[PDB]
């Protein structure tokens, strides 16, 4: 070493979906539900799998509400306090499933998590979300989170390769987060020339994770739906949007609108502006309300199958042929 | 599965065409015309085959009338109602062959392309549009056309693989329209992630088609007479062209003019101003066109002019002299980027 | 069949010149000059082999001029009236090698071809540009030229592959102009689809051509002096300049100018190549770079630069 | 002939780097300082091998002062007079390691080296820069520089090629200088078409320098962490930065400011500006006459260095490096489409 891997890694941009014979009718006979049964929570699961990603910016409880009246998942931004967390739940008792709370390694977050379970039970998920998710301290920190909660279903990232997604899958997670650099606020390659393009991850991990019966999410990576689609079609059992719901009204940031061509402000997690507050800082034109593009993004999914034949989610990978496009 | 295609699929970017020896005399000794026996139709074509898409803003009667001029092709959008069909007719004789009646798998789509075909007999040529024309819904709904128009030739789409191709020739269907995803106002690969490079597409397409003594037609994809050019020598017997014709005077859009520049409307059968403007019916007829603005390109008239030109030229420089001979002269090379 | 070629065909952009040890001096211990004995015309030449393209606002009579204090070849445009040759030749007597006619394959043309050649003898050159270089018709043409004019130098294009170049080699041209495609002004794949990269065919058609005993001129796609250098680094014995060319005061073309700048026009396509001023400090820094490339290479004469070169595939750069 | 070489060199931009497992605790369990032996002048060196290019714009002793802060290495441009070196030195004693005095293959240059490195001892690195390091004069000007002085450690570039780098080592350089064409304010290839993608050229010329036990530094090319990060990673022992560092406060150019934004001038060692800002002999000092260009105004280098130097950190800990010597052994570069 250093050594050169042969084997090109390709993105959603380097691939597309091959059309397929079909019986369905229309888009509308597509169900983009998914039943799963979590390896160690033992858990359940049913509903659209896509998360709107933990982020400062995206998920908020406010994002939660709309998410909710489209079945999708929402992974809470771990700032909100337990004040505003017992008045969501309280508002709003229904979209208490498909919440988790997040959390990083340090005590302090960890403290915090532990408040939020005890207090609100309806919330089963829990969000691990550490900087290095191959550092021996994060496998550790979390089978800790197994043991103390034993019967939550734990999503921790990130990684991109097979094996340290075996590893998490057996020190105790349920979902492994998939995904290092490509991230839109995200900047690891230009910061530490570090990452691993999201199709050949998704695929490669997914693959791990499903041979020890655990899932994957994908992170990060998406800007249309059409990656959602390739994301899904490659693998992953969950997708989970960032930049694609940033700059909603829904959304986070401040709305610091522009000659007309307003703009809403959008910090990673571990940005500038979120650790001046609590990673680059952008300004993601505002999009309105995120109703229309959930409404986008399970639309364009939806087609997706019914080209493929896919009459349910979980059939779209089983029908997925990637073809590879020049450019 | 999931499983990658080893074979990287390339479009007429990717490529070009390889000049060669040859006797032709000037760009004007060659001939663009084509003749063509149908397959199940029984029928016979004569022109250049070069369609207008059956979009609202390209397929218009306004359009068809300066085409026709040319010899090319026209697919009629589906919304002219039986009455400016009747009118268009009238006023227009001769322009009824080289013609085709639009329709979807919708019920209404069906009766009205029906009372079309009755009442305008000239018009021999129906142009089925699905969404997803590998569905067996499609494939059933290219029957019953079949049988109730045994003798129209049937022009469906789209697809972009030779086994679907087969199938839909074998159901019935003359013309196979192939292409999904590189139109202008198409947008399938941002929605949805599907489609397919157009010249892939077209070469195996052209190839599964010919075994059967079919035709295919090359749908969206063109952006210069180069990619039509490309389009005929990699196989396809007729290309048609969307974009490529938007944003003229005959062409449909709204003028709406920005900074001292005059543009055009561009969406096309399954857009927001398609389900807006249409009575409803058009959500499954292609995904959800974009709506683009074109910058106003004036009279089709001139660009009808300098498509055929790069044709002719394509030709002279393969060596050959006749549009027929194209494909059986071409030698695409490879191009970096 | 139709058939698509395996192999991808490269351009100027896909390569670059891998360095090598050398014992050279400075940039200045460099010969750009060189010594030809033409195979049909059984004619010589010896000066820098860079030619101003036969283009109305490039091979003009203001250009040759400057060029010509430097040795640079000119291939004069096909419009001059005999008697502005009759008049450049007069006030440059000594210019007037190292200059060509041109001339189409029109009957028109070829008369006011001759007109030039037979009133002014001290020049051995021409030039032979047809739509279609494949063509019967010119390998015909260029027939006739030959006999017509047993002992002037014959430079005749455009094609981009061996075959061809071997065609016209024999069927009496001197020099083959290489290139269909990527010139600047130049518009052949939009409109037809038909090209063929630079830098695949002067190394072809290079090859071809030397076979016979014959040479080519990579006719077009340089946008700086490095492409000239690729080109010649290929196997291109001339390197003919058109857009690089354009623009300037010598140059034809209409000054244009917009917005705050000067601009030129370019003429196919008819495009602005913004002002740049004097050929002048052109001419001098294309040969400067073609210096250092020889310098970096270890060719201490241009002749070697091929000879020594070693291409590098880049994903871009 | 000619050739072309089947084998297609990438850049920075054509590669990643791997995760992997480790067991380190947090970023800041990560040690950016290296010991070196060289291989000629037998000196040693330690501390983070980051050096500012000795460009006009950027090896300023203004610029050396803070990256002296975080033990980065500084190569002044040939520019400063005995007397500002003097200065220098007089103000700031423990600066001097980690400091060398730049030089072309010119007579004058070399008399003004001399007359730095007898001043000041303190300065124990030369750092020699010809236009085409692969010229066997500049072999010879090398050779001559090692005996005039055997124990000073000697940077001397710039090449692309390991044959070269081998050529240069035994002709008595210690650190040899990677790259050509890459620049910033580079621009080799625009002007002759002769290059080299950054990452082929370190690692195939890494791997010569290590086998006869030398050392080699990566010369331009980045423009963000993530560079520097891969080129130590493809086994530079240096990574220098010109680009990066120039449009500073310590850094050198004129403060423009125009449209309301404040730039900086970045000139190149061979750029017009530098000829006619220059005595003269620079000409020939680097394989391309620079461009002069704008760079925006950065403000305090101050904060770049912690950015780069944090963002090296961060990769480390993520391929399992507890020290920087052990990044490229740790290092799998995955090929990227884009
Ligand atoms: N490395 C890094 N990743 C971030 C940061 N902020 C957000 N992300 C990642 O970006 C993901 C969303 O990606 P997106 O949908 O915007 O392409 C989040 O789920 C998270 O994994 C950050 O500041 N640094
Ligand atoms: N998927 C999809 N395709 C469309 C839509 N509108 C037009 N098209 C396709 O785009 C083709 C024209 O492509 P173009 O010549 O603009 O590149 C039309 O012939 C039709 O096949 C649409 O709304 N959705
Ligand atoms: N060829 C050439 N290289 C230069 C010139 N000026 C600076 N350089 C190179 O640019 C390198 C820094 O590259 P950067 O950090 O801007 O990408 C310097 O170390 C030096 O080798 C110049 O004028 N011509």
């Amino acid at each position: 070493m250093p050594h050169i891997d042969n084997d090109v890694k390709l993105d959603f941009k380097d691939v597309l979906l091959r059309p397929k014979r079909s019986t369905l009718k229309s888009r509308s006979e597509v169900d983009l539900t998914r039943s799963f049964s979590f390896r160690n929570s033992k858990q359940t699961y049913s509903g659209v799998p896509i998360i709107a990603a933990n982020m400062d910016t995206v998920g908020t409880f406010e994002m939660a509400k709309v998410l909710c009246k489209f079945s999708l998942f929402t992974a809470v931004h771990k700032h909100y306090s337990l004040v505003q967390w017992q008045e969501f739940a309280g508002q709003n008792p229904d979209c208490l499933e498909h919440l988790a709370a997040s959390s990083g390694t340090g005590s302090s977050d960890f403290e915090q998590l532990e408040q939020i379970l005890e207090a609100i039970p309806q919330v089963k998920y829990i969000c691990l979300d550490v900087a290095n998710g191959y550092s021996e301290h994060f496998v550790e920190f979390v089978k800790d989170v197994r043991k103390r909660f034993p019967q939550h279903t734990i999503m921790a990232g990130n990684v991109v390769t097979g094996e340290m997604v075996e590893e998490l899958i057996l020190s105790g997670a349920d979902i492994i987060k998939v995904g290092i650099g490509p991230g839109s606020v995200c900047t690891t390659r230009k910061k530490t020339g570090v990452g691993y393009p999201q199709l050949s991850a998704v695929m490669e991990c997914a693959d791990a994770a499903h041979g020890l019966k655990g899932h994957i999410i994908s992170d990060g990576g998406c800007s249309c739906p059409g990656d959602v689609a390739k994301a899904f079609g490659a693998g992953a059992d969950f997708v989970m949007l960032g930049g694609m719901l940033a700059g909603h009204s829904e959304s986070g940031g401040e709305l610091i609108e522009r000659d007309g061509k307003k703009y809403k402000l959008f910090y990673g997690m571990s940005s500038e502006m979120a650790m001046k507050k609590y990673g680059k800082t952008v300004e993601v034109p505002f999009k309105g309300d995120v109703e229309h593009t959930i409404r986008d993004i399970l639309g364009g999914i939806r087609s997706t199958c019914t080209y493929v034949g896919a009459a349910k989610l979980k059939e779209l990978s089983r029908r997925t042929t990637f073809i590879r496009v020049t450019q």
